[PDB]
């Protein structure tokens, strides 16, 4: 399939360069498979989310997204116009209040909580989480990472929006989930976006047009907007096939884009999210 003039990160997954419009992908499109996006919740009554978007958890007085970021990055999970895998279903788990922010405590808790939910839901290609969110190291909240990739679930997780060494930011410090540091349209790293050994592969973070609340769209920056890049290019791989919850990270940088990034930091990777989709 081809969808023209789509956002520049989506346009760039499935290109060996920079500056195209057009994004090429296998119209199986993540259908059978599963994201949980564990962050501010998600407007799911949001058209472009065609009714595959459903809460199933809040850890606040509301389910409802009054901050925007879930739908956000829910958007570039799976909506129709701004999503890689835009066939593929999505649950909604809110553990950030309306101001983007949570405690570890329940960030901890939404993880736990998904890990089990995952056997209450039909996802015959597989779960993927997406966790644009974090804050300093923590072991504990590392661990209910761990748990959760343990648990057969695809963890992505942002690398922090620090210009800063990820091994200091927790769940980005976690080895055994995918930790995604963030690029813009001219392959350049973000400027923001944290770097280091434990970083895994970058995606398209800078100037992100996806859903917003109010049914709107805007543009935003983030590792928070690269993650859902990787977690979406995780959930369209695993319906082809190509991979598993356990192995996907390790394909997405096997089959990356090499060397083409800017201002990558020695020690840190120069892998650009890929789908390699040959028609």
């Amino acid at each position: 399939a081809a969808q023209t003039n789509a956002p520049w990160g989506l346009a760039r997954i499935s290109s060996t360069s920079p500056g195209t419009s057009t994004y090429y992908y296998d119209e199986s499109a993540g259908q059978g498979s599963c994201v949980y996006v564990i962050d501010t919740g998600i407007e799911a009554s949001h058209p472009e989310f065609e009714g595959r978007a459903q809460m199933v958890k809040t850890y606040y007085y509301s389910s409802r997204d009054g901050n925007g970021h879930g739908t956000h990055c829910a958007g570039t999970v799976g909506s129709r116009t701004y999503g890689v895998a835009k066939k593929t279903q999505l649950f909604g788990v809110k553990v950030l209040d309306d101001n983007g922010s949570g405690q570890y405590s329940t960030i901890i808790a939404g993880m736990d909580f998904v890990a089990s939910d995952k056997n209450n839901r039909n996802c015959p290609k597989g779960v993927v989480a997406s966790l644009s969110l974090g804050g300093g190291y923590s072991s504990s909240v590392n661990s209910a990472a761990a748990r959760l990739q343990s648990s057969g679930v695809m963890v992505a997780v942002a690398a922090g929006n620090n210009n800063a060494d990820a091994r200091n930011y927790s769940p980005a410090s976690e080895p055994s989930v995918c930790t995604v540091g963030a690029s813009d349209r001219y392959d350049r790293r973000s400027s923001f976006s944290n770097y280091g050994s434990v970083l895994d592969i970058f995606g398209p973070g800078t100037d992100i047009l996806s859903t917003w609340i109010g049914g709107s769209t805007r543009s935003i920056s983030g590792t928070s907007m690269a993650t859902p890049h990787v977690a979406g290019l995780a959930a369209y791989l695993m319906t082809l096939g190509k991979t598993t919850a356990a192995s996907a990270c390790r394909y997405i940088a096997d089959t990356a884009n090499k060397g083409d990034l800017s201002n990558i930091p020695f020690g840190t990777v120069n892998l650009l999210a890929y789908n390699n989709y040959q028609a």
